[PDB]
């Protein structure tokens, strides 16, 4: 019905092998395993406890270390699910769990399984109207065109990424025509890319913080518009410009340790809306 709405949530477990071997572009930090696995957990009750959703939680992977991101091994639109061909090709082994999830809660399984194909689907933005599909270094041409096959009744349209990021790296749905958008060069041209290729205009929200622009936008039936948004101790430029929102139900959620791998709000759920 509704855009936004959803009834159950795929999560998957940290392994201990994300600290040191899960893929990350820039060099900082090293990774708290620990308070990345508290991080994961405050995130998983909020979208099972305080939102209620059916939450199927996978099992976690030593030999996967980047198993926890798991929008990019799946994109679902309806009833459909569409299983990616992830970029990275030690993440391709991530779509066997995945694939186990979304048979057991019935959905229609298109599998891309062409040679010649990659897609995230962190690199996908659903609009409610339409499809942006980032093109980047681990979403191509071809991988665009599966999703444009599966997805028959949906525009799909792509706009070029930036090195080292997927498309919503600096992007997410805020509410029903509204995105989220941050403020660097790269996010605000590919912003641009969007608005021209479209029918429709979208409103537009621009926060400083090019990772807090990635938010959870959710419809949650007897609770409303719920945003969840990264916490004003980690952002506070970007968190007072998700307070101006007094329709939406704002919960901040804390991903501070993921952030080192380049793992954002959207990266660690597939949200599905299943209907009677």
């Amino acid at each position: 019905a509704a855009f936004g709405r959803a009834t159950h949530a795929v999560v998957r477990a940290l392994p201990e092998s994300l600290g040191q071997h899960a893929l990350r572009s820039a060099k900082g930090e090293e990774v708290d395993v620990a308070r990345a696995e508290r991080q994961h957990q405050l995130y998983v009750g909020v979208l099972g406890s305080k939102l209620g959703l059916q939450v199927v939680e996978l099992p976690a992977d030593e030999s996967l270390p980047d198993c926890v991101f798991v929008e990019d091994v799946a994109v679902v639109c309806e009833e459909t699910a569409l299983i990616t061909r992830p970029g990275a090709p030690s993440r391709r082994k991530e779509v066997d769990m995945m694939k186990e999830a979304l048979e057991k809660l019935q959905l229609n399984i298109v599998e891309m399984k062409d040679e010649n194909a990659t897609l995230d689907g962190g690199d996908v933005l659903f609009t409610g109207r339409e499809f942006f599909v980032g093109l980047s270094k681990r979403t191509n041409q071809r991988g665009a065109e599966i999703l444009a096959d599966t997805f028959k009744d949906y525009a799909v349209s792509t706009v070029p990424v930036a090195d080292g990021l997927h498309l919503k790296s600096f992007c997410s749905m805020a509410g029903p025509n509204l995105i989220a958008i941050g403020s660097s060069e790269s996010a605000q041209k590919a912003l641009k890319i969007m608005q021209q290729m479209s029918d429709h205009r979208y409103d537009k929200l621009t926060v400083p913080d090019d990772i807090a622009a990635n938010c959870i936008y959710l419809n949650i039936p007897n609770k409303g518009h719920v945003l969840l948004h990264r916490t004003p101790e980690e952002y506070p430029e970007s968190a007072k410009v998700y307070e101006k929102l007094k329709d939406h139900m704002l919960i901040p959620v804390s991903m501070s340790e993921l952030e080192k791998v380049d793992g954002l709000l959207t990266c660690c759920s597939v949200l599905i809306n299943k209907k009677v």
